């Protein structure tokens, strides 16, 4: 009762293109085989897929995920550091987006009235939107 | 004013590496060259650099940015519609991040004590939160 | 005929996550709904989606894409100028990878017979590639 | 040897903003500071910077790079395994970019003589072309 590529895609909500990709870089290869070849993914493949999705969610790259998955347990300490790292990346990003939003809402209020703007003048203003 | 690539890089907080790329793809070519090949940047180039920086900030692709920087004036709507859209993009990102951070707290709470974290167990547990 | 978000994900080679996101940021919202209260996509939505996919294939940002579609038709001259730009961007990336790969094989072959790969040294030899 | 943040930025061909960020996420922190508060980067910090760049150049992520730079040396078998995986990612991109350029050459040829590009029509030709050469 293995799955066709298209079935697996629907099941794990991944595009077929993304599956061919993961299979290609050897991050997730379908486990089954009939005769005359043929793909076919299994229920164990789904867990690994879900595993991959769990770590992308946390911000890890295919490289790290590959490393992680190639193990049963990855020892807390080192792992928490890994995840805590991704956390700092997120926090830094959270602060960055907050500012960008503020800069744009600001720029809008400043230029809404203008039918046209000098591209340069509209940059110098956005630039002075830092100390 | 005149800037040798390295001095230009430094004054615009951009790498010498980036400048060579903007030059290659023709996004920002130096207005002048030394007589021995070395490139020389002008104050104008500095504004073009400032501009590339500004619009990249607004979410514009490098291709659209070029077109914009090649016109003195432009219909204000081009920027207005863009920031408006990016605003929604960034708001969805804030939510997406606030959630991920929240999920990490949970993850830390559940395996902070263990000697090892079972990848399969970890993933299924995290999946619970989706 | 129409589709529910799941069947639409299949028709248009995309995911439900993607579709929900597009719905949230108002880049693509379903043209209809079922009495049950579910998203129900039209053949028209399917085409808008195809358009989003295209263009995104080019270095176009979501925001730029919405503008492209709403415009219905765009000036060929400027458009092909942006695509030719992206072409240079892609050719630069293509040659960049070519370099990275050969650098990869050099280092790979050099540290091949060592017991351990000293990170600091590895980096040192790589750097010395000029 | 010692570097202030600007001197250090110029040396590793990295921006000041990038250095502040690395500092913020604990990827690369100044090992010494000035009595007035300014960061003082060391020769040791200089090696870590170059390692970060060397692996960035190879396409590794910052997280991956942190794991790497946190351990002096790695077991050759495993190292190569990791290099090989990354080498595949690069081959995938190389191949993908080749199709894109190709797709763009076709589309350019198609609307080259048209005053306007009809979005919906364009999208149909691009999709038919991508699939046609599947």
């Amino acid at each position: 009762l293995a799955w066709l590529i298209s079935e697996f895609a629907s099941v794990g909500d991944v595009t077929v293109r993304a599956l061919r990709y993961y299979d290609k870089i050897n991050l997730l290869k379908p486990s089954d085989y009939t005769e005359g070849g043929h793909r076919l993914y299994t229920k164990d493949d789904l867990y690994v897929l879900q595993q991959i999705q769990s770590f992308k969610h946390l911000g890890f790259s295919l490289g790290e995920i590959q490393n992680i998955i190639l193990q049963r347990d990855i020892e807390t300490e080192v792992f928490l550091r890994q995840m805590h790292f991704q956390r700092e990346v997120l926090l830094a990003e959270q602060e960055r987006i907050a500012k960008v939003l503020s800069h744009m809402d600001e720029m809008t209020k400043k230029f809404q009235k203008e039918e046209r703007v000098n591209v340069a003048l509209f940059s110098s203003f956005l630039q002075t939107f830092i100390w």
